[PDB]
């Protein structure tokens, strides 16, 4: 049917089968990622071509391989060995991540660490987290994975609460070696407890709660069409799942009138990443990619009704693929529902007499993940109006460490001798825009301050001016709160009545970007991070603000080497990467669970239609 | 009862006799303002003084008063002549703007213009605006309205769709007299109507949206009690009401366990600036002091259940005081009311097993106001977390002119003929800030980056820094959305458990202050709106930003002055005064009716508790 549906259980089971049936998939291998891709830009595939393509891992140690196949007609289109060492390893595998705990507890050197600080290796909990690249030679090439400590004093005590600094383990996750067991020196164990279910913690629970009932007695207003196509309130798109990137939006448009125009063809959460900015050696190598390394839409939460997902929610149960190519459900990773939101639009008019009030609703797309001790929610919205916007929610328990006597430059005191280092969590939202179709073009918003004088002798006149990004050389744009900058992405061939391009305008949050000093190994990994906008001529392979490949690869790919392609983007098919996050110096109030915090950006139509597209909205 | 409550209609008509039997309020005496009086420092005279300020306006241009009674005494306790043209005008009366467009329907320059046009006298209606004070010499001291021309062909019509540019009178509504009449030349007025309630307009309705049920099967989970306390999940404050100012909050404190911690002494909205950046001589005096000049407190809607406010709903009905003393009732005018706001916490534990999620809620106390074209609303946000926050919601109908052939770089196109001038709508939120007390301080919190390199050899690390404003002259600052800068208030002398002074942030949203040239009037003027914020050592007659008598006031009359001042705000009672807008170039979408924008701020403690405050709230 619709060549954007959601990848059946079928459809993954006979990718497996048809990478079985091309030797591709052999008792070593290891599906490190499976996701359908998306139809080819004009007429790339004739009826319907549903690809997918797969990441092969190999855990005897062979080169991986990168495939692509057609579940359709039942062929390998493409099949091609990885060089890892030049071009990046493969996401994590679930099951790399146990190992390095097991390892660690029959090392000497990691048993003499434990004993100096007289912990029982039995109640020592490792967190291993990716190894990014550094100084370390030896690892070029393998899988290596880093590990932290942290105590676990019985079954249901969070081990988050008693970091084990001064101690940090590398270990190669293929050839099962420690490679490393550096031990700066002992720190005393926070002893804390930071039991959030505990009474003896929690004090009573709040009786004070009254109920709150949301309901839709009618049921919804949207409707799911092939499975995954919403209609709503003249809005239509498609919700897509990929293990990546999570959630992903495809074809949306809005009907006005008699016609359906298209405004973003394609959009999602690219690439995440969660920088530390503590410097030491214990934790100065720390960040997650969290999409590029782990696979956000992996560890996505299956969400319980009335506790995650209240109203009348409508569900998707998306399908991923294990680590041997079989299909695994995540039941009810994704909430579908319509909420109120206050009012639309309001005026009461001395002169006619006439009290006009209108009430406002979004449709909400969205799934939480778990990373560890972090946990995120992703939230598309949809309004009324035509606005369109992007909400993450942060919470989960905070990465601890010990308080340095002495205080820290780095790290914050949430408990006695418990400390959190500083971070940040920065997104990159790729927007394949489509505004009344692929002829797009984007322009940089400033206001502008005119001074007092001739033509302006009240000194009270303030303008704005628009500049075309042209070309990708000149499309790596820095916010500006100051001067109120915004991007306006328009198609400067299809104009409203008053003669004007239709568009669409990027409101940005404005938040700092990445902190890293500019050579450091975070700043080339994670380029994008570094500016709040990059407009770039669309491509196929240009999926990852990132690249393909992230874990343990250094800089080379990405933006900034698409971008150097400097093509034309001034009334062409472009997409556009907004970059967006938030920098957290933990607070007491963050311990020993954080509560919501929350960061995004939205759209707003800009002379898209030729009026309020609301003005047949119901009073009800 | 309580010394916060709302003021009765009782006291106001009290207020009345108390006036009249002193001879203050005569046959051509008018209250242009009347409002109750804070309980000043110095709770140990539990003597309950109720005072109301009092602003009389007399109609024959006789010298105002400022009058202050005390309706417990039954005696005027102070009464002053004000000198009007060095301390500026008394706020308008809603009676001296209908007398301009009276007045004009018999000026023969006005006919003459209205002729030339070929508009019916009887379908030009007139919008009375503000004078300001600009290079007009005799207007010193005079009270002044100037008048735009909108054509209502019917009753029902929107007259907004019509603007008649190239014409402005000026009119002195004391001594009822047009003292001017401009025509600078004649413009086509936009023939189209803007009727949102107009099938031929709107179209066939949407049959598309369904019910949203909110209830609350048990009742809400705060307590009103004398008539305005307010008791929400551990929260306690007092919901005042002034017409000035509209909804103002007092005492805001949080019961940390057994303790009844203070955080915000009083929050209000002191004032609301909106400044139109059009060059014409026709709008270049335009700026509307919403708070100041026009009192948004006397313009609030009665909010209809199940439209303006969804769910169970608590409202409260302000009484204010009309020109003549009487006290007059603003039915359902604040709307209060607890919401489902999403996840408060979640994590789901992989080494403890254990799976966490709570829900989170927010108290909402609101009203919606109207100023001829425009309506605002106001809402003020408590959360279970300790989260304070404040937004404003800009609709109604945008403010018109001609759109000049040849365009325009201050005025955008939004039908044929038809333009919307450049404008802002700046607010500014007064905070008397009492954390755990009154003795607080400020710091300006910037994010630090790190130069790679000893200590930091890795690039990876980012700092912070605090700069604590200790005199009002560094009081005064910038906003820098690039560095990540936000101010933090504390109390010097009560301790964490981490022994660190209690705090709390303030995020503000970073957009831009007054474009308007520095040297302008409204620049002058509105002062406050030129930085993002002022810290000032309390006082009890610094209530405004913009100062007393805003109308006609020439110039450096509020924050400016009190800030010259310069007084030790380093752990003292102080006051954060708060600038943030919208600049707003209209936009298509915008006509015929304006969909909701908004903006706002919030504070999140800082180090406040000693652990979150939220770990009691049960998992329903
Ligand atoms: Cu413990
Ligand atoms: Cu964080
Ligand atoms: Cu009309
Ligand atoms: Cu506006």
């Amino acid at each position: 049917a619709s060549p954007f549906r959601l990848a059946s259980a079928g459809e993954i089971s006979e990718v497996q089968g048809i990478l079985r049936t091309a030797g591709l998939l052999g008792p070593e291998k290891r599906i490190a990622y499976l996701g359908v891709l998306d139809p080819a830009r004009g007429a790339g595939s004739e009826a319907e071509d549903r690809r997918f393509r797969v990441f092969i891992h190999d855990v005897s140690g062979a080169r991986p391989q990168e495939v692509t196949v057609s579940v359709t007609n039942g062929t390998v289109i493409s099949a091609v060995e990885l060089d890892t060492a030049a071009t990046g390893e493969l996401p994590v595998l679930e099951e790399e991540f146990e190992v390095v705990e097991q390892l660690l507890a029959t090392d000497e050197r990691w048993l003499k660490a434990l004993a100096a600080r007289n912990l029982d290796v039995s109640k020592v909990r490792v967190a291993p987290l990716s190894a990014g690249v550094f100084e370390y030679a030896e690892e070029r090439g393998r899988r290596i994975l880093r590990g932290l400590a942290f105590v676990q004093d019985f079954p249901e005590d969070s081990a988050w609460a008693h970091p084990v600094d001064g101690l940090v383990a590398y270990v190669d996750v293929v050839s099962k070696e420690v490679t490393r067991v550096i031990d700066t020196g002992v720190f005393p164990v926070p002893a804390e407890h930071g039991n959030y279910t505990d009474p003896e913690l929690t004090g009573p629970l709040r009786t004070t709660q009254k109920p709150i009932s949301i309901t839709q007695p009618e049921g919804p207003s949207f409707t799911v069409t092939g499975g995954n196509h919403i209609e709503w309130e003249k809005w239509s798109l498609d919700v897509g799942f990929d293990v990546r990137e999570g959630v992903v939006l495809h074809n949306i448009a809005f009907r006005d009138g008699d016609r359906l125009r298209p405004i973003i063809n394609r959009a999602s959460i690219a690439e995440m990443v969660v920088p530390y900015g503590d410097p030491s050696p214990i934790r100065s190598w720390q960040n997650y990619f969290d999409t590029g390394e782990y696979l956000v839409g992996q560890y996505a939460n299956s969400l319980e009704l009335g506790c995650d997902c209240l109203g009348d929610i409508t569900y998707l149960s998306p399908v991923i693929s294990d680590a041997f190519g079989n299909p695994r459900e995540i039941r009810n990773g994704i909430c579908m529902h319509e909420e109120d939101w206050g009012i639309l639009a309001k005026h009461s008019d001395l002169w006619s007499g006439i009290n006009y009030t209108r009430r406002n609703r979004r449709m909400v797309i969205s799934f939480f993940t778990t990373i560890g001790n972090y946990d995120y929610g992703f939230y598309w919205y949809l309004y009324l109006d035509g606005t369109i916007e992007f909400e993450a929610k942060a919470t989960g328990v905070v990465f601890t460490s010990a308080f340095p006597e002495g205080g820290s430059d780095n790290i914050s005191q949430l408990a006695p001798g418990l400390g959190a280092p500083f971070h940040q969590a920065i997104f990159s939202a790729r927007l394949d825009m489509a505004i009344d179709g692929f002829t797009n073009r984007v322009e940089e918003e400033d206001v502008v301050r005119q001074t007092m004088g001739p033509g302006n002798e009240r000194g009270n006149a303030f303008s704005r001016k628009r500049t075309v990004l042209t070309r990708e050389s000149e499309a790596v744009r820095e916010a500006d709160a100051r001067t109120g900058r915004t991007w306006i992405i328009s198609n400067p061939e299809s104009k409203n009545r008053l003669n004007e391009p239709v568009g669409y305008k990027l409101h940005a949050h404005n938040q700092p970007t990445l902190l890293a000093d500019p050579g450091s190994s975070i700043a080339r990994r994670a380029a994008f991070a570094t500016k709040d906008l990059w407009v770039t001529r669309y491509a196929d392979d240009e999926r990852y603000p990132t690249g393909d490949f992230v874990n343990q690869h250094s800089g080379g790919a990405g933006l900034p080497s698409y971008i150097a392609q400097d093509r034309d983007i001034d009334g062409q098919d472009i997409v556009v990467w907004h970059t967006f996050g938030l920098t957290h110096f933990p607070r007491v109030e963050d311990w020993p669970i954080m509560p919501v915090d929350t960061v995004g950006f939205k759209l707003r139509p800009e002379g898209f239609f030729d009026r309020s597209p609301v003005l047949d909205v119901p009073a009800n």
